[PDB]
């Protein structure tokens, strides 16, 4: 059993994608927000 020593920490609930900060996946967000 291994695992990294690093990873992306925030999580999109649209499309499944990940970032290394709550910034870098909310302004993502705004790629499924603009279907309003
Ligand atoms: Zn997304």
């Amino acid at each position: 059993g291994s695992s990294g020593s690093s990873g992306l920490l925030y999580d999109c609930h649209i499309c499944e994608r990940k970032f290394k900060n709550e910034l870098d996946r909310d302004r993502h967000m705004l790629v499924h927000g603009d279907k309003w």
